[PDB]
């Protein structure tokens, strides 16, 4: 049992690149969503956003077709009964 040391990387949970892809989840901000929405963008071309929609019970998304190389703003954004959606998660990432 050596002290100071785990690295075991045991096998890498981190898995999403698959054409340069994203597994990106989070925390529901409210139980009264009636469903999920995620918005990836490229933050260099600034090209136009991309929707994705899950159900109220989804916490987690893989986001594929991404350009490697390329850098990709994440928006998690929770939807309402009433169709209101807030931002409760928002970060970037480099494929």
């Amino acid at each position: 049992g050596p002290l100071g040391s785990h690295l075991v990387a045991t096998s890498e949970s981190v898995t999403e690149i698959t054409a340069s892809s994203f597994v990106v989840s989070w925390v529901s901000a409210s139980d009264t969503v009636s469903g999920f929405r995620v918005e990836y963008e490229l933050s260099e071309e600034g090209d136009e956003p991309q929707y994705l929609d899950l159900p109220s019970t989804a916490t987690s998304v893989n986001i594929p077709d991404l350009l490697p190389g390329r850098k990709y703003i994440v928006n998690v954004y929770q939807i309402s009964e009433d169709g209101e959606q807030s931002l409760i998660l928002s970060t970037s990432q480099t494929t």
